[PDB]
């Protein structure tokens, strides 16, 4: 496998494994929604939102949308007062034959130019994976993070499950509005 159940709460499971030649940990989120797959979409399109549900996230903007792919701004916070990283997201919106959506996620650091105040996230990757239940949608939500930031990358592994468990929580409670 490579993973491990790393934590189990709230309806909400989070699996972490180890990637050979970093010192961060892949994570796994996943939880299942009383929603339809494209309700997911939908709020996942909505970039200029995410600073209201999406923890940890100070500001955003979309910056551009087609049907297939996005690129929206943020401005991200952290648990700890280190400074803010900011960053630009390429999203790309694919549905398998079978009705499943996979929205890979990928760090673009050299779209707009850098904003100086701020550090840089070099590039992360991963993905959303909704699909759809009987009655609702099984939610995937996997990410890689490589060396950069303001936050200690022995910080950002040890704390690394909160981030997809914090997410899904919050993409829930926020589906639910
Ligand atoms: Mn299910």
């Amino acid at each position: 496998d490579g993973w491990s159940l790393a934590k189990d709460a709230e309806g909400i499971k989070v699996y972490v494994r180890n990637v050979e030649g970093s010192p961060l940990r892949e994570f796994r989120g996943e939880v299942r929604l009383k929603a339809a797959a494209d309700d997911v979409v939908k709020v996942l399109r909505d970039a200029n939102a995410f600073r209201q549900w999406m923890p940890d996230v100070a500001a955003s903007e979309l910056l551009k949308a087609t049907d297939t792919e996005q690129y929206h701004y943020l401005d991200n916070s952290a648990p700890w007062p280190v400074s803010n990283r900011d960053g630009v997201y390429h999203f790309t919106y694919e549905k398998a034959g079978d009705g499943a959506i996979t929205v890979r996620v990928e760090a673009v650091p050299d779209y707009l130019p850098l904003r100086k105040g701020k550090v840089r996230i070099p590039r992360a990757k991963g993905q959303w994976t909704l699909v759809p239940d009987a009655d609702g949608v099984d939610v995937t939500y996997q990410m890689h993070a490589s060396p950069g930031g303001s936050i200690p990358s022995w910080l950002a592994n040890q704390t690394v499950v909160e981030t997809p468990f914090g997410t899904l929580k919050a993409l829930r409670s926020h589906l639910r509005q």
